């Protein structure tokens, strides 16, 4: 349920666990 | 138990395993 | 926030539009 997200320039990449 | 997501334009595509 | 997920044993792939 917690995500680590890195965003820039119209894109977000997220890794989510619990 | 992990979902990896990429979001653009409000559209997110996620792959979840383990 | 409208999502679909398609799963096989061991993997789910989701697409969320909002």
């Amino acid at each position: 349920g917690v995500c680590r997200c890195v965003c820039r320039r119209g894109v977000c990449r997220c890794v989510c666990r619990r």
